[PDB]
Parts: structure tokens; C-alpha cells; sequence
């Protein structure tokens, strides 16, 4: 019940958040179940640009970072501050075609066609859920990266042998079944964005207890010092 | 000689932010000129969202925000944050067109559509300098209202009586003649988006204590104590 980065209790993380806002209803609140502190998340994104840092210090061109939109721009400007290493960075949109047989990732064909020529190239996304667009986008660009701050499970994703290669740099894993997250980036149906937390609506107390259980242990246990320079 | 935020003396600030890098050289250092720490931009940033929650304390439907790719990312994500009322957030990828009479943004045709459509459009940008965007922008989304952390020369703007009516939100002005500005999510041809404080690359140092002069009388006199809620 405490913010594992701060020592705030989260009814004082939250009291604070809540305070007079205009973009939720006072009745509305008891529905948002905090996962992660916004600073949390923080601690999350700079522990992944320690490890792709040490990756890539040796690198001799610079990397291709993209981001999908629109969710992971927040996830990308936490990240990047904190890169030490050379890359370029734009952001793509996609979309998810659901077909009888699969769900493909449709990439604009000049974006596809750019990626595709870069040796090194990650993907940037805040969120890997099913995991169906990883699968996707591996098929389309196979010498893809993925880096996104949560991933709901990996195992899931290395069951597929094509992704058994494929390098994920991930801050954070696993994430609970049967939540829906909103918050950190991620729309409740277009709103709240910027909520910067990461907030679930569909989990038990008890779930979202044992969630932060797991996290704020593997918060604590981290060392980030120094990579925050700012 | 200090952060106008922290306190921080800039030395040590640029000491701290150089330390074992991969990504510059040890004689390139030298070349980037610190305008802006990263606290002192989220303090701006924090400046105008306070602004805009105010203005928009009371909106009946969520506020249309439309971020300027690529540079915008992180200033959107350092605004965005802190909002306190209702919009929707989507990055549009525009084209600078340049013709023999003038340059005009190109927008994708649905993202122009869509946007014609609601009444409250917020076009957000780290950086308003030449302005021939917002020219461009007003001429095809009249109602459209900018919101930027940095204007190069605000009574610039205003000189075109189509823009005189236009609504800005902004951080900061004006920026120093003849700057370039690399950091902040700009790019330094391409590089170094993520370098998080706001350097300059064309002006002498004391051109650049100068600013820092009227930057810090500003943010010395800023009021945004308790926007952030984190
Ligand atoms: N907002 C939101 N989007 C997605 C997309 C996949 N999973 C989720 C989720 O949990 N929340
Ligand atoms: N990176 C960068 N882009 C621009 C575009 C206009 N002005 C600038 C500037 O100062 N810096």
C-alpha cells in the first residue's frame, strides 16, 4: 500500500491525484485501482534504458528507435531521456486487422519499407499484451527489437519459435489476466491519457494487492542510480 | 550559474548529464550550449497546463489536442500529465511544403477532416519559431489554438492579422536571435531527441547567459506549485 519509489502511501498518492479534478466524477473515482505510481513507472522505463544502454554503448551507427502511436508516447519520453546511445526516433501509426484466420499489424508501406532497410531497429510500444501485433510485426520485419515498459506475459510470446530469437526489452513482467489498463498513455475509451499512473478497471482487490505485492518488490530491488542524470 | 529550478548549479547539471556518454564525443561537449535545464522546461510545461486547466475548467466535451510530430512527444508528454480536464490526444505526421510563394503544412486528409469538426482544437508544439506553420495550420483549421513550450518571437506572430485573433498557450519567449535549438525532443539532425535539457548550438556564451538571465527571472516569478500531482 505504499509507492515503492517514494514511500507515499497510495491513498496519499491517490488523495493528491484526485483532488479537485474536471475530468472524472467524484462517483467515478472508486473505479480506478492504481497498479503503478507514475514514478514507479518511472523507475520501470529508466531500469530498460540501463539495460538497452549497456546494449547498444558499442554501437557504430545510430539505432532506429519507433514508437507506435498513440499510447506510447508517454512510455517513449520516459525512455528516451535516458538513452546514452545513438538513434534517430519517429513515431508510426497501425492498425489491427482482424481476420478470420489472424490479426496482422497494417503498417503504412513507405514506414514498412524505411524499417526494413535499418540493421537495428526497436519497436516502441507501452503495452504487449496478446502479443498478436509482436508476432505480426516479426513476421513482416524479422530482425525487429521490441521495447515496451509492461509485458503481460513473455513466455506466452516465447512460445511462438519465431519469436524465440527476437530481443525484447521490457521493463516490467508479468501483468495480471483479466485486467484493463487506462492510464500511463493508455485511453479509457479516447479520456485520460495523461493520467499518468497506471490504473486497471477490471481487477478484484485482492488481485490488485497482490499485483503491487510483486511490483513493489522488484522496484525495491533495483539499481538505477546515476541513470537519471537530470 | 544555477538551475532556476532545483538550485543546482549548471555546471555540475552538464557534469552529471556528460558523464560517460555514447552518444557525443569528449570535443564535441564543448558545442552544446544548456538554455533550459530539464526541470526548468517541466516547469514551463507545468506553467501551461495550469493555464490551460483553467481555461478549460469548465468544457462541456473533451478538447481536441493534436501534437506536431516528431519533435512535440516530449513536451506533450510533460503537459499532458498534469491536465485536469477532458481532450482526446492523437500526433499528426505533416508535411513541410515548400513552394515558390509560400510553405504550407500538409496534412493527411482525415486527420485535416476530422480535425474541421470539433470546436476545440489544440495544436501542441515544443517549438514555435519561423511560425509559417501557424500561418499554415490557421488558414486550414481557423479555430485551431497552439499550445507551445517554447515561441521564438511571440510579436512575430501577431503581426498577421489572421493570427492576431488566434489563442496561444506557451511556456516561454522569446528565444535568442539566431539560436539553434537541439534537445527537449528536438533533434540534432536526426540525434539526440532525448537529450532532455534545452541546448543551442549557434550562440556565444555570453549570449546564452544572457538568457538564462531573463529565463531564470521568469521561472523565479512561476506559480505552479501543487499542478504537479506526482
Ligand atoms: N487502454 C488499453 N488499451 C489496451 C490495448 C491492449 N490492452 C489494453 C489495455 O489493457 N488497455
Ligand atoms: N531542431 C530544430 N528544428 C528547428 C526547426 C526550426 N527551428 C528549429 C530549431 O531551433 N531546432
Amino acid at each position: 500500500m505504499i509507492c515503492s519509489v517514494t514511500g507515499k502511501p497510495v491513498k496519499d498518492v491517490l488523495s493528491t491525484f484526485f483532488k479537485d479534478r474536471n475530468d472524472v466524477l467524484e462517483s467515478e473515482v472508486k473505479k480506478f485501482h492504481l497498479l503503478a505510481t507514475f514514478e514507479e513507472c518511472k523507475a520501470l522505463a529508466a531500469d530498460t534504458a540501463r539495460r538497452m544502454n549497456e546494449y547498444y554503448k558499442d554501437v557504430a551507427e545510430p539505432v532506429t528507435l519507433v514508437a507506435l502511436l498513440t499510447g506510447a508516447y508517454l512510455y517513449a519520453s520516459l525512455l528516451t531521456v535516458h538513452l546514452t546511445f545513438p538513434y534517430t526516433l519517429h513515431f508510426v501509426k497501425v492498425s489491427s486487422y482482424k481476420g478470420t484466420r489472424q490479426e496482422s499489424v497494417v503498417f503504412d508501406e513507405e514506414d514498412l519499407k524505411q524499417l526494413k532497410e535499418k540493421r537495428e531497429v526497436v519497436l516502441i510500444d507501452e503495452y504487449v499484451d496478446s502479443g498478436h501485433t509482436i508476432f505480426s510485426i516479426q513476421e513482416q520485419i524479422k530482425h525487429a527489437k521490441i521495447c515496451s515498459c509492461f509485458v503481460k506475459d513473455v513466455d506466452a510470446i516465447k512460445k511462438h519459435s519465431a519469436l524465440a530469437d527476437t530481443k525484447m526489452f521490457y521493463g516490467y513482467t508479468p501483468m495480471p489476466k483479466g485486467s484493463w489498463l487506462i492510464g500511463f498513455g493508455l485511453d479509457d475509451n479516447g479520456l485520460r491519457r495523461g493520467w499518468a499512473h497506471l490504473f486497471d478497471i477490471n481487477l478484484s482487490e485482492s488481485e490488485v494487492t497482490e499485483f503491487r505485492r510483486r511490483l513493489t518488490e522488484h522496484i525495491k530491488g533495483l539499481n538505477i542510480n546515476g541513470v537519471n542524470r537530470y
